[PDB]
């Protein structure tokens, strides 16, 4: 799929990535009820290294990329 | 989607449920990378109540279907 070579670049900041992904994400042919938990995927497997186990660890009632986003940001 | 119809019934197990899902998103034309989160999204809105809230709480390294069913079977167990 258009957003699969999207990951977090080394010198990318966490919310710069999620735009480009969020984009890329949102502008394809994906039913729109698939988004976010594909989204949420990404943000666990694309993502810098330190980021994915920060994401690891996060209460698994989470299930918005807004509260991912923000998760991540407050930390 | 054609798999967003698909709940679980009343007597029907989560494995029946879980069984009719995967073949619903498998045969569809999403990306097969999108088919394991839309799977488990799915377990999570559409199973019986007391199936959402056994997952609601599943550590979230469980991350494939398979993960999920096998969670709920050895919590009901």
């Amino acid at each position: 799929g258009p957003w699969a070579d999207i990951m977090q670049g080394p010198s990318e900041s966490f919310v710069d990535f999620a735009n480009r992904l969020i984009k890329a994400v949102e502008g394809s042919d994906l039913p729109p009820s698939a988004r976010a938990p594909v989204i949420i995927d990404c943000f666990r497997q694309k993502s810098q290294p330190d980021i994915q186990q920060l994401i690891r660890t996060a209460p698994s009632t989470l299930t918005t990329p807004g509260e991912i986003i923000k998760y991540v940001l407050d930390r």
